[PDB]
């Protein structure tokens, strides 16, 4: 027991909900334990039923949010059950060392390892697979990433001395999907992942997705799985891909705090339109709602938003402010003596 | 009549030129009246005569730069005519609440609808048609797309307490385009925008554009409509891309201040090579010129530059610095006596 | 001889590696005198042996990364020797004027020129040939470019008033490849880089590379040929792309200190996991090594990284630090106890 700090078992939740955390901690650092269980299996990732052979941390796409302070260390229990088929592991981009930890958590099926980690570098960062070689995109883009998020112990802050506080967080994983499809055009099925291993790779080759999702399918944060929240809240959006570019948008928004490369040691940009997540990223946005009604979250290439499922809404409930916006006047017949040239 | 302020109507003018406006201002806010008339027409989009379905706010792509001060409102009507075949309506990047307004603007072909927003966020923001749906991404590509922007009332700063002022300013709209092919690889012709639709959609789904233009069409600013500036001049180029990024570049040239995400709250960056516009959102470069001659703007995917037509020209006006650049020799014929290996 | 300052003549290396120079220098001005000769010559690209028809300065992929210090004068003599095919010149984005250079260094086979430029802007930047309009994209995608690193005379500092000192340097350029296939897949040969264009032209404006490599090829910078690096060593790692963006992350690292728009002038950003460079531009990351071992550096688009080319290896001699990283257990049976659901 060379390591003498208090010990702190953590509960993940399913994204886009957050585990219970502090922001600002007086706590001296401790080792905060997590648990992550790899799930292979056929998920719906569209509003028409297409499956496709998903690998997963904690049977979800993202992967859960993990949470921790500065300083802390993080030990995770990575278990590979052996109902799954292929070997798995994991890279922390939070981590120092042996490619992010993935030289040291390879499992097959029916095996588990525990990695700990120190927590030097504040920020939002990915966790995703990394078995080698070819199975490295396969099995991120097959759904195998996530994301941690390292507080600064005092929480975030301007980067002009004043601090942030979020009244909610939530956390976006963008998932780029490629589905073969057969000569006429329709999505294949498979039976396992390995079947659908080599026409999935041809897909992939080419660098364009059929798919854009987040939590996993189209439509999934919409209709009665909108994001809620109140006038006068402050969110903090946690919005990662770890494979592709994403540039997040808040339709009837802005990002007030914007930290576009995801890390706290920098200041956020202010009063954004769009902004930008590097593929193999996270990065975090803070907005106060000032209007009540539906907000879309999008990435800002509005065919995959719209077409390719990349399309997030938000209800927000409260009290209009005709201060902000107002219609001043109704749709209406072009008046007679107009002219529109 | 509840909101008491001055009334100053605006008369756009079509892009790469700007409306008349004060930078710095010491008048109070006021309310900036705009009139934006939705056009759907063939155009043509390239050197060879390829035509297109295309729907634009005022007859041309980009829209207008509508230029306002912070804190001044924004009362725009937008006018549907009855000879369009479509609803439409408009979405602010630069306004709060309602989809950014879009919420509050859907007019059938015959109807028109005043909308007000408070410009409190100051930057370049992109302003685009959003219908619902697939009609999103559809209309936006079509050519539904503008900027505007929102000056600090002191005018540009360089984020270090010195202001900054411009000479000139031109607006770039880029546009990503995607047509039909037949079997043959000829670009297909349509009567309308609802029989270009399906095909159309069917290249959007690949993510791959036909064209990429500047001003509506490849050599829009070339030969007789390059840009015009001279030795001395600090000119502002501001550059939108309603749904796909960009990265420009002034061949020859520098950005002197770069404000990539495009919003003045955020101080610039200095001395850029090339820059990065995220999709869906409006960035702006300051640059004074040094050396006259011929400069070319692009994106600076030189296929998408040159094959897909993404270049604009510069012409400036003045005397050659032999300091800054000379060519020591003229080509010649390699010496005898050289060994090049 | 109206320019009466030192002449320093430099012999350039092959990437990744960097001629010998100074950081910080209390010399004055010079003239630093390089000389790249262009080469066409048929190169391996790929593991499986694919060749395609390349155009190179000085027979690499990239060009050589030219070092100078801000206020010099870089005269460059470029030979295009009679065994060449094709005319071709040089555009300095570090560069005031004349496109660059390129309006000023078109020369033909058996001829060469000699161009002057002041290095006036501080940062890493692109070099490239542009001979004008289509053979533009293709002579930079067929390996024409490489970078110029200027520094400032003081050498690097962190914006915040202290020097960063580098221990090593390496240059890695990305190419982008757009190799012909036939009906059946298989990847097309040439004689010559004329008889390659029309082909090639097609691949390029699909805007889907088929190769993504470091150094000019698959592999180039693994196995025999990874950078050697050692713990507590800080590494300036320089990264350019003339065409298409990149997405540089370092497996097991991170970016200490990063210019990802590759300007000294603008202070970098700390603890990155991923950094951007926007094609048609360099950026820089340093990196104090922490951990031993392999390292990939990789364009985190991971297909690109492990299927088309783009991964390079760093070899890390030190001790391992059991406190940032370590195997609580290896690899073991999943526990007869244990629920995993
Ligand atoms: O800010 C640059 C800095 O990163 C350093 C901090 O001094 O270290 C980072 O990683 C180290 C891992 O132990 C920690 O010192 C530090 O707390 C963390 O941000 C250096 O390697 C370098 O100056
Ligand atoms: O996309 C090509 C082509 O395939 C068809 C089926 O023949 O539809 C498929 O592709 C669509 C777009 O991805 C999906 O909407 C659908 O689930 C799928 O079957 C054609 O409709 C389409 O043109
Ligand atoms: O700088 C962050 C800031 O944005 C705020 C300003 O306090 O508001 C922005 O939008 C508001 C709309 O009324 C205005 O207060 C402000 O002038 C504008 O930049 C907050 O919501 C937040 O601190
Ligand atoms: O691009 C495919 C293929 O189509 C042809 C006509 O058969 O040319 C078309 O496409 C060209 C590239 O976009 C355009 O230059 C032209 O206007 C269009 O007819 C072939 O020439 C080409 O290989
Ligand atoms: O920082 C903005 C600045 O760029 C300027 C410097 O004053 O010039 C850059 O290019 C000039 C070329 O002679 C040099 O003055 C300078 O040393 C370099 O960074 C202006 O044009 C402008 O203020
Ligand atoms: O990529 C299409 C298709 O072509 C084949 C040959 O028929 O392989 C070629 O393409 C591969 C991927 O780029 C390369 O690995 C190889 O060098 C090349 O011959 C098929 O194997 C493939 O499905
Ligand atoms: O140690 N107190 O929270
Ligand atoms: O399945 N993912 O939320
Ligand atoms: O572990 N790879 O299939
Ligand atoms: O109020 N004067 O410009
Ligand atoms: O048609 N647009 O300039
Ligand atoms: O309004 N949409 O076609
Ligand atoms: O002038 N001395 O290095
Ligand atoms: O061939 N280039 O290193
Ligand atoms: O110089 N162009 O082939
Ligand atoms: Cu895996
Ligand atoms: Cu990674
Ligand atoms: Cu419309
Ligand atoms: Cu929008
Ligand atoms: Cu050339
Ligand atoms: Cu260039």
């Amino acid at each position: 027991d060379d390591l003498k700090l208090p010990r702190q078992r953590v509960d993940l939740v399913a994204p886009p909900f957050v585990h219970v955390h502090e922001q600002a901690t007086k706590q001296g650092p401790k080792i905060m334990e997590f648990k992550l269980v790899v799930q292979e299996k056929k998920m719906v990732i569209d509003e028409k039923g297409t499956t496709f052979q998903a690998m997963t941390f904690n049977g979800s796409m993202p992967g859960p949010l993990m949470v921790v302070h500065e300083g802390d260390y993080v030990e995770v229990t990575l278990v590979n059950p052996a109902t799954n088929t292929m070997p798995h592991n994991i890279d922390f981009h939070s981590a120092t060392g042996a490619l992010g930890g993935g030289a040291l958590t390879l499992i097959n099926p029916g095996e588990q390892v525990v990695l700990r980690w120190k927590a030097t570098r504040t920020g939002v960062f990915v966790y995703h697979c990394a078995p080698g070689g070819p199975m490295i995109p396969w099995h991120v883009v097959s759904g195998m990433n996530g994301a941690v998020m390292v507080l600064p112990r005092d929480g975030l802050n301007d980067g002009h001395g004043h601090s942030l506080r979020y009244d909610r967080i939530y956390y976006i994983g963008e998932q780029d999907l490629y589905v073969p499809r057969d000569e006429k055009g329709n999505f294949k099925s498979y039976d396992s992942p390995g079947e659908a291993y080599s026409d999935t790779e041809e897909v992939m080759r080419k660098l364009t997705p059929t798919h854009v999702v987040f939590n996993g399918k189209a439509g999934a944060l919409t209709g009665k799985n909108a994001l809620n929240a109140n006038v006068g809240e402050n969110v903090l959006i946690v919005h990662s891909q770890a494979n592709r570019d994403s540039r997040p948008h808040l339709i009837g928004g802005h990002g007030d705090y914007v930290w576009e490369t995801g890390k706290f040691s920098n200041a956020p940009e202010t009063g954004l339109e769009t902004w930008f997540i590097r593929g193999g990223s996270a990065g975090a946005a803070l907005y106060k709602f000032l209007q009540p009604g539906i907000y879309a979250y999008v990435t800002h290439n509005l065919i995959e938003a719209a077409n390719l499922g990349a399309t997030a809404h938000f209800k927000v409930e409260g009290k209009w402010n005709d201060d902000l916006m107002t219609q001043v006047k109704a749709p209406a017949d072009i008046p007679t003596g107009s002219t529109n040239e």
